[PDB]
DNA sequence: TTTTTTTTTTTTT
DNA sequence: AAAAAAAAAA
């Protein structure tokens, strides 16, 4: 075995045997521009420099002559080929290994090695391994004849991706196993890292693994540099590897070598031993002989022989120049183009894009990449290059393309229909040898034939990218021979499971990386601003890969919207950088000659002085450039015209065009209903045929806005199709704002595949204009639905739009229909710069489409009371069509639309059109109103001068103007519909006119002020409602009058008690059916939730009400400890649920009700600092939105009888909202409705009211409202007549064998339902006994009264409150004593680290057995709650002060804690008392969590000192129940704690007793049965204590007089 | 043998 | 201001 040197030292050192193997094969892989070709010129070098004879073969055709001498090949005598197919590169391989002349031959990439029968044929249908079975045959024949004639051959392969392999790595390498087996020594090298210079990247840190040696040891690996244009760093690592042997002294920055010093730092050693090239190829030598793991160990006159034979052979077999010497073969050197850039072109280094090879440009959504390309094109055309264009993302337009000094009318131009076509055409064109640059838009769009072809859904793996990877083979050699330039531009896609890297990636898979000799990044930086104005995109370029010159320079400058890239700007710059512009101050000056005053004038001075600036220019590229380069066309149009006629026999009567002569190409625009909108579009509307997206808060204006455009595109009679997926669109208000419903086709999806699948149908059809897609957000993919909620569907969505984005693109355009996106929005997490707001539907939708609206609420249109409108405001966030980034304002009137007048008025104003004498409008002299209302009224009554005056505004303000059959249409149409429904179901799509399902039904709330205040006269059947408050509002107990209500007309309800707290007795109290009150009380959210989706689809159940989405606790939080945090998991599984709801809602007619609590958004001082739990979702598909309030007591002189309410309308999809409604809640009654009807009934003059008297229809009826509420309640009958007669008068939007099918289904669902969450997860409120409410003493008489109940409620959650030593650990204690005295068993949290054992028996407590925690972080505190909840074991708990609660980093905690332990609690029946601290002014330690989820909350005061003469021996004692979910709240016990003793049990018993007359106090002086017992408390207490016979008789009283 | 494709979401005085 | 865990396609 002999071998030679790699050039790399320590390559050679891993590879064992000193260098590669003579006579045998190797193969080098890597990825791209990772050292591949330039590591093979190294060996070849290394070869030469022992006079060896090199061959290289370029199949890849993209080897640079003079970068290879750079790296010291002798080009002069390097063989080098070309070769035309994979077989003809093999041929000569075997021709050349066979004439034993060569002694190493490398061929640049077997990828390139594309079989003759791939290039004669198609771009399309494949051939799978007719390359791979080339290779394999290939291997047999070389073997033999390289090792005979001891000739190496190396090949550089690229790598592939073996699809889902989850078991090696997923890389694999082009042409089969053949390859693998053969090779001696397989080489896997990377890039690691950036060679840096301050600024500069100067090379490529390097990386090679041996991963096959048959020739020494496998496995070792080795490290290097590449340095570019100089090669592999050889003494850099010969420094290293000496310092490493101990053969090179290093101490410090100080290298010694012998004794004598030869640098400081690494630097200048290596600089050192390349002056010294005596001393350093002494230590390679000892280096060599330390580390290689083996030793080695007239006549070529005959070689010359053979090799000028082999080459006679070859050319007279393959070609008449098909293999040369690389310093003679012309057609090898690189020619460049400019790219309109300046700052670009130096980034380059070769001053330009290289021509007949390939670029890539990628980049985020209007970054740049359209403009910049076609700034190339223009650039090539002012030399007289033919262009050509393939616009497969459909959306060039040809006026901008002008406006950017395009030639359009020598422009060549193709919008393909499929990728295989697209790109086809471009073989066609490369071979042709007529077009110099082509351009592809968006290898993105190149959608495949059979993805098309297919169905949405239809899965191709990978089908695309291996469609990429056959066209770069085809394409590569044909470009070369044509020296024809191609740039694809690409889009940006996101890979999902990457946490190190960058998270982005690129279409169309690996093909394009490896082929590119160029790859750009483009990205706007920023806003090129006008005080005011958006003119332009600041942006810069990164070279990322470069074949040409060194990679990795960068370059910014301007694009100027509607002009294109600011060359002269850059130039002004580089020149005063060079110092060949003066710059003294804000003046600057050329050769002495002043030339402007600031970068503004200084550009357009250059721009005057044409010749001037090309002289400035070209010193600039000569100061800055890298790599400076350097009966004829009549033939070319012969072959031109030839491939036109190849191409439209091909594919279609005019598949490609020149872009001026293209009709179908101009851009057309359709009103969006808004004036100013239409401005702010540049071009005057939407565009057809594109795609278009409007996103924005809730309640925003998306829906509203868009019926509008189909209210305007039905006027001028053009067909609209709208895909309700939201399943929310209410036909009657969309007919108020001037829809023609009954021609507005409309469908309802099921599967959001459903929903596209459609689309493309009425896309293709030709029949529809406009399509309206209503929430991309509610594109539910099928699979979602068909799996569960918590299903993870990893990024399905939004790989289900990218597919239909591809299919519609393409179908729209030829269509000229429009398509409009509605989309929500969504925050993104774990972002601090930027904003956080995104889009749902992944990437795809920004790329493509060629319009993006942002529009939001601003403010409220009022009149004194009323909001009769929302004032909105739309910015332009993307335009294809227009400079970008103007906005509009306007009104948007509830059941009236757009004010369109309004801004009519408001621009003739500003234009000066009218005249505006302070109030009154005048136009043309005559007098049109009085302040802005009048004048649009007038307006609206004077058409024809209204038009005049939006044509002039129209001309005055646009930056972008525009200005037998139909019987066929219908066909199609027909058609399309007969498909659709023979395909997605019975009634799928219809005319909205005819769909009954669609029309409003509505539920009474049990209030009848609200129901007037929702303007339909109830919450609407079949959608969703939110009602949210702070805590004891009036959430639970309003939802169960709702319930009440319809079960009272026989609807059947649920209840989700996720909240565990409902009571059933006191549900009852308020009038629910509990015995037919399906009930359930949920362990997880998901469960929860996946409930609900199985009573939707049972169509059983009318109405589901769900207690608290706050308590939706996600599985795996639940599964998790406290302190386990879960990211928007919560918001993520609110998100996913409601996708899954609203189709099952609609289809069933069932309400939802969610209750949420309010949480405080922290970091917020505009506004208000209120939120929701469970994130965004809700917001958006909820239909109505209400905010319930406690805004009042209702008094009976000293009592507290009921809370006064007040709700607010703060969404309404189903009439105008906000409008709000007060009323009373009278505990343990109800909705005072009557009280309502009383107070609406007098309002409406319906009832008299003569001061305190009320009179019905001069009938007196009472006297006070109290008794006139009494009457109405006696005379239901008139009740009705009253009630009837105000809905009347007061409802905006006045409303719209069989039960024993629905019972079959019902219990269908609840079989299935227990048989999945448990024995008895859901049953019927009356029987389910573990909902019961069970009570344990204070250990306070009077606060056992004041509960109500008797005392604190088992299986809930309790808090008390006070100032400091006010009794809180105190009295909890005599609870647990109380508890322990019935057998309970208990724990005590001391977070506190204060409570004091012997103080605690004296209390009572049994010290022995009451478990007890001092905990060290509060997650450990609440986690042990959790275990002993859970555990079953303990019956109560308490903790003593969350004041105390420390985290474990040191109110997010302590409301995940609620979550957890709510449910624990209840299914184990023990009670958990919180005890807090103070911070009215006053507050609550650890958030609002608390408040909500306790089922008490107690307020506990020392009010006084229990005194002996001169001793204090007690505190006088208050607490205030402050929330009571067990009865009435608000009732107050006074007591004393005798210190060291506890609740004075007798003391309470005295003053009890007293108070009921069971003891006399005569004075100072208290007497039992006539009997004196003391004089003073004092005695009287101590007086009990001494007869405890006589007090239990007392108690016993007491007790039946007061419970 | 031949090949990638894609985001999803708030949480809290 | 400091937090992360998810996959199914010829
Ligand atoms: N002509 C050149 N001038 C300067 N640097 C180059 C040139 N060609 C390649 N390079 C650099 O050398 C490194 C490896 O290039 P190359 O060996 O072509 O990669 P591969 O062959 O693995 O695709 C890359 O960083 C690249 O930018
Ligand atoms: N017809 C036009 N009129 C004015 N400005 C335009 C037009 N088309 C594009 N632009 C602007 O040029 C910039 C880049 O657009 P483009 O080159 O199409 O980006 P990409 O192809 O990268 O999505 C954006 O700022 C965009 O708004
Ligand atoms: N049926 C209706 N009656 C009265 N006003 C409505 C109705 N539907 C919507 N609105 C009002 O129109 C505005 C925008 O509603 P919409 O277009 O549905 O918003 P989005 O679809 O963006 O959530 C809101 O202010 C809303 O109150
Ligand atoms: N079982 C009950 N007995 C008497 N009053 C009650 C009962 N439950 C709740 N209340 C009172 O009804 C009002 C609202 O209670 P609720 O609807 O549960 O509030 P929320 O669900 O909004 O926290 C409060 O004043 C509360 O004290
Ligand atoms: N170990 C003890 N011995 C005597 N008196 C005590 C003891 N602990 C508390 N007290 C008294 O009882 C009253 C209330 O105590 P405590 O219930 O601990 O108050 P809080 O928990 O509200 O701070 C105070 O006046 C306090 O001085
Ligand atoms: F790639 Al674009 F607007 F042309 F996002
Ligand atoms: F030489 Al390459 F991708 F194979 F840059
Ligand atoms: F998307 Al909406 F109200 F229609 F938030
Ligand atoms: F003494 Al304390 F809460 F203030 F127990
Ligand atoms: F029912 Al609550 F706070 F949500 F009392
Ligand atoms: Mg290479
Ligand atoms: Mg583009
Ligand atoms: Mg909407
Ligand atoms: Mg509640
Ligand atoms: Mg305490």
């Amino acid at each position: 075995v002999e071998t030679i040197s790699t050039g790399s030292l320590s390559l050679d050192i891993a590879l064992g045997a000193g260098g590669l193997p003579m006579g045998r094969i190797v193969e080098i892989y890597g990825p791209e521009s990772s050292g591949k070709t330039t590591l093979t010129l190294q060996v070849i070098a290394a070869a030469q420099r022992e006079g060896k004879t090199c061959a290289f073969i370029d199949a890849e055709h993209a080897l640079d002559p003079i970068y290879a001498r750079k790296l010291g090949v002798d080009i002069d005598n390097l063989l080098c080929s070309q070769p035309d197919t994979g077989e003809q590169a093999l041929e000569i391989c075997d021709a050349l290994a066979r004439s034993g002349a060569v002694d190493v031959i490398v061929v640049d990439s077997v990828a390139a090695l594309t079989p003759k029968a791939e290039i004669e044929g198609e771009i399309g249908d494949s051939h799978m391994g007719l390359a791979a079975r080339m290779m394999s045959q290939a291997m047999r024949k070389l073997a033999g004849n390289l090792k005979q004639s001891n000739t190496l051959l190396i090949f550089i392969n690229q790598i592939r991706m073996k699809i889902g392999v989850m078991f090696g790595n997923p890389e694999t390498t082009t042409g089969g196993n053949a390859l693998k087996f053969y090779a001696s020594v397989r080489l896997d090298i990377r890039r690691i890292g950036a060679v840096k210079e301050g600024e500069n990247v100067v090379g490529s840190e390097t990386r090679v693994k041996v991963v096959k040696n048959k020739i020494a040891a496998p496995f070792k690996q080795a490290e290097f540099q590449i340095l570019y244009g100089e090669g592999i760093n050889f003494y850099g690592e010969l420094v290293d590897l000496g310092v490493k042997e101990k053969l090179i002294e290093k101490a410090g920055a100080w290298y010694s070598y012998k004794g004598e010093k030869i640098g400081q730092g690494k630097a200048n050693a290596t600089a050192w031993l390349k002056d010294n090239p005596e001393t350093a190829k002494e230590i390679e030598k000892k280096v060599r002989e330390l580390l290689l793991s083996n030793p080695n160990s007239a006549i070529d006159e005959n070689k010359q022989k053979a090799l000028a034979a082999a080459l006679g052979q070859i050319e007279k077999q393959f070609g008449k120049g098909s293999i040369m010497r690389l310093g003679e073969d012309r057609s090898m050197d690189v020619e460049t183009i400019s790219t309109g850039s300046l700052s670009l072109d130096i980034a380059l280094g070769a001053g330009g894009l290289p021509m007949g090879r390939i670029v890539e440009i990628y980049g985020p959504e209007s970054s740049g990449k359209t403009t910049l390309t076609l700034q190339v094109i223009a650039a090539a055309q002012r030399e007289g290059k033919t262009c050509a264009f393939i616009d497969a993302e459909h959306a060039l337009d040809p006026i901008y393309a002008r406006k950017l000094g395009v030639d359009i009318d020598n422009l060549l131009c193709s919008q393909p229909d499929t990728g295989e076509q697209a790109l086809e055409i471009c073989d066609a064109l490369a071979r042709s040898g007529a077009v110099d640059v082509i351009v592809v838009d968006s290898v993105a769009a190149l959608t495949p034939k059979a993805e098309i072809e297919g169905e949405i859904g239809d899965s191709h793996m990978g089908l695309a990218a291996r469609m990429m990877s056959q066209a770069m083979r085809k394409l590569a050699g044909n470009l070369k021979q044509s020296n024809t330039l191609l740039i694809f531009i690409n889009q940006i896609r996101m890979k999902i499971g990457v946490m190190f890297g960058n998270p982005e990636t690129t279409t169309g898979g690996n093909a394009l990386k490896f082929y590119a000799s160029v790859r750009l990044d483009i990205r706007r930086i920023g806003a090129v601003k006008e005080g005011e104005n958006v003119v332009g995109s600041e942006t810069r370029v990164k070279v990322v890969k470069n074949k040409i010159a060194a990679p990795f320079k960068q370059a910014e400058f301007q694009i100027l919207y509607g002009e294109g890239i600011n060359f002269y700007g850059e130039l002004v710059d580089l020149g005063v950088k060079e110092k060949l512009i003066e710059k003294a101050g804000a003046w600057y000056s050329y050769k002495g000659e002043k030339i402007g005053q600031g970068k503004a004038n200084a550009t357009a001075w250059l721009k005057d002085n044409p010749e001037t600036a090309k002289e400035i220019e070209k010193k600039v590229r000569e100061l800055l450039l890298s790599n400076p380069n350097s009966a004829i066309d009549e033939n070319k149009q012969k072959a031109l015209a030839a491939a036109l006629g190849q191409i439209e026999k091909q594919f279609g009567k005019g598949s490609i065009m020149r872009l001026g002569e293209d009709r179908s190409m101009d851009v057309e625009t359709i009103s969006t209903g808004s004036l100013s909108l239409d401005i702010a579009l540049g071009a005057g509307g939407l565009p057809m045929g594109r795609i278009v997206e409007i996103y924005g808060p809730e309640s925003s204006g998306k829906t509203t806005l868009t019926l509008q455009v189909i209210a305007a595109a039905q006027r001028e009679g053009k067909t609209c199709a709208f895909i309700d997926a939201e399943h929310a669109l209410d036909p009657i208000y969309a007919r108020k704002l001037g829809v023609d419903i009954d021609n507005l086709l409309c469908s309802q999806p099921d599967t959001g595949e459903q929903a596209l699948e459609i689309c493309d149908a009425l896309a293709r059809s030709g029949a529809v204009d406009v399509i309206v897609v209503d929430s991309v957000a509610a594109l539910t993919p099928k699979a979602e639905i068909e799996g569960e909620i918590g299903d993870s569907h990893m990024g399905l969505a939004a790989r289900m739009m990218s597919q239909a984005m591809r299919k519609l693109a393409g179908n729209l355009k030829q269509s000229n229909t429009l398509l409009i996106f509605i989309n929500q929005i969504r925050m993104k997490i774990g972002v601090m710069f930027g904003n956080p707001e995104t889009t749902t539907g992944g990437n795809a939708l920004k790329f493509y489409a060629s319009v993006r609206l942002d529009i939001r609420r601003i403010g409220a249109v009022k009149e004194g009371e009323n909001v009769v409108g929302s004032e909105t405001r739309v910015k332009v966030v993307k335009n294809k069509i227009a400079a970008p980034f103007k906005q509009a304002e306007f009104q948007i009137l509830y059941g009236e639309g757009i004010n369109f007048y309004g801004e009519l008025v408001d621009l003739g104003v500003k234009e000066k059109l009218i005249e505006k004498a302070g109030a009154w409008y005048s136009y043309k002299g005559e007098k049109i109103g009085q302040g802005k209302a009048n004048a649009t009224a007038w307006l609206k009554d004077n058409p024809e001068t209204a038009k005049e005056i939006e044509k002039k505004v129209r001309e005055l303000l646009l930056s972008n103007p525009n200005s037998a059959i139909d019987e066929n249409k219908q066909k199609a149409l027909a058609a399309a519909l007969g498909q659709i429904e023979k395909q997605f179901g019975k009634g799928s799509i219809m005319r909205l006119g005819e769909d009954r399902s669609m029309d409003v039904e509505t539920i009474s709330t049990g209030s009848l002020s609200l129901d007037i205040a929702l303007g339909a006269g109830g919450l609407p059947m079949g959608r969703i409602v939110e009602i949210y408050g702070p805590e004891s509002s009036g959430k639970t107990t309003l939802t169960l009058q709702v319930i009440a209500a319809a079960q009272r007309e026989g609807k059947t309800c649920a209840f989700i008690d996720a909240e565990h707290a409902l009571d059933p007795i006191y549900a009852r109290k308020l009038g629910v059916d509990i015995d037919n009150l399906l009930c359930s009380q949920p362990d997880t959210g998901e469960q929860a939730l996946e409930i609900c989706d199985a009573l939707a689809r049972s169509g059983a159940v009318d109405v589901i009400v769900v207690d608290s989405v706050a308590a939706l606790t996600p599985k795996a939080e639940i599964e998790g400890e406290i302190g386990d945090s879960h990211m928007g998991l919560a918001a993520r599984m609110m998100s996913q649920a409601m996708r899954k709801l609203a189709g099952n809602l609609k289809q069933s007619n069932t309400l939802l009700i969610f209750i949420n609590q309010i949480r405080m958004k922290i970091g917020v001082m505009f506004g208000n600092p209120e939120t929701t739990t469970g994130g965004n979702a809700l917001k958006f598909y909820a239909s109505v939105r209400l905010d319930i309030r406690r805004i009042g007591a209702v008094k009976e002189g000293e009592n507290v009888v009921g809370s006064e309410t007040r709700v607010k309308v703060v969404k309404n999809k189903i009439a105008a909202p906000f409008k709000q409604a007060e009323f009373q809640i009278l505990y343990g009654e109800g909705i005072n409705f009557y009280g309502e009807l009383v107070d609406l009934g007098v309002k409406e003059k319906l009832i008299e009211k003569a001061g305190a008297w009320y009179s019905y229809k001069g009938e007196k009826i009472g006297q006070g409202k109290a008794n006139a509420t009494a009457w109405l309640k006696d005379n239901p009958e008139t009740a009705k007549e009253i009630e009837k007669k105000v809905r009347e008068l007061l409802l905006s939007n006045p409303n719209s064998a069989i039960d024993e099918n629905k019972q079959k289904a019902l219990a269908a669902a609840l079989g299935q339902i227990e048989k999945q969450f448990g024995k008895g997860s859901i049953m019927r409120l009356g029987e389910d006994r573990s909902m019961d409410v069970e009570t344990i003493s204070t250990g306070s008489l009077s606060l056992d009264i004041a509960l109500g109940a008797g005392g604190l409620p088992m299986g809930r959650i309790v808090e008390i409150y006070g100032p400091e030593s006010s009794g809180k650990t105190t009295l909890t204690l005599q609870v647990i004593a109380a508890a322990q005295r019935e057998g309970k068993t208990c724990a005590f949290i001391d977070a506190e680290h204060a409570l004091d054992p012997i103080y605690a028996r004296k209390l009572g407590v049994d010290i022995d057995n009451l478990l007890c925690s001092q905990p060290d972080t509060g997650e450990q505190a609440l986690e042990i709650c959790d275990a002993l909840a859970r555990s079953g074991a303990v019956d109560v708990i308490v903790v003593d002060s969350v004041a105390a609660l420390t985290p474990k980093a040191e109110a997010r905690m302590m409301s995940q804690a609620m979550r957890k332990l709510a449910g624990n609690l209840k299914q184990s029946n023990t009670l958990l008392i919180f005890i807090n601290q103070i911070r009215n002014p006053e507050t609550t330690t650890g958030g609002n969590a608390l408040k909500f989820y306790a089922s008490v909350r107690l307020d506990i005061r020392r009010i006084g000192a229990v005194k002996e003469g001169e001793n204090v021996v007690g505190s006088e004692t208050r607490v205030k129940v402050v929330k009571n979910k067990i009865a009435a709240p608000f009732k107050q016990a006074e007591f004393q704690i005798l210190y060291g003793e506890g609740i004075n049990f007798y003391g309470e018993l005295v003053d009890l007793g007293v108070k009921e007359k069971l003891i006399e106090k005569a004075g100072a002086w208290y007497s039992y049965k006539g009997e004196k017992i003391g004089q003073g408390k004092a005695n009287a207490t101590a007086w009990l204590k001494d007869n405890p016979e006589t007090a239990k008789e007392i108690e016993k009283k007491v007790r039946e007089l007061l419970l």
